[PDB]
């Protein structure tokens, strides 16, 4: 998915 919470870090 999203390694960050935005986009995928």
């Amino acid at each position: 998915p999203f390694c960050n919470a935005f986009t995928g870090c």
